[PDB]
């Protein structure tokens, strides 16, 4: 299995899945190192967030549980395509970079917080992770190119 990824046990189904511990990307398919990625993210930012202000919130007041609540919720919407991650980001993430629907631009290794670093150069392109826990917050990261 390509970095990360480990077969696991459903222990609602019984049925076999896959999670990858880089990115917290969890699937049930069996899944399938760049110079360069290109991501989107949408954070979601809690009190002890390394700033705890964001353009949506001038203090941040959420709990870490309640940022992942919420992060869980979006990935839900996501990944049943009631939303779509470009809608969400600009409209709910802690990071201005959702004025550009979450888009960063093309990056290389050692320029980002290495969780965040990890979990994109370990997604594949069109791949979307699990939530990806920062200084910043708690992220989603959808790998573009």
């Amino acid at each position: 299995l390509p970095p990360g990824w480990e077969k696991a046990m459903s222990r609602s189904s019984g049925r076999v899945y896959y999670f990858n511990h880089i990115t917290n990307a969890s699937q049930w398919e069996r899944p399938s190192e760049p110079a360069r990625v290109r991501c989107s993210h949408l954070l979601v930012k809690h009190s002890q967030s390394r700033r705890p202000s964001s353009w949506r919130q001038e203090k941040i007041t959420r709990t870490k549980e309640e940022a992942l609540e919420l992060i869980n919720g979006y990935i839900q919407k996501i990944k049943s395509g009631e939303e779509d991650f470009e809608s969400l980001a600009s409209q709910f993430s802690d990071c201005s970079s959702a004025k550009a629907r979450g888009d960063l631009g093309a990056f290389s290794r050692g320029q980002m917080q290495k969780p965040f670093e990890d979990a994109s150069f370990a997604l594949r392109t069109g791949e979307m992770s699990g939530p990806v826990f920062t200084d910043s917050g708690i992220h989603i990261i959808l790998r573009t190119e």
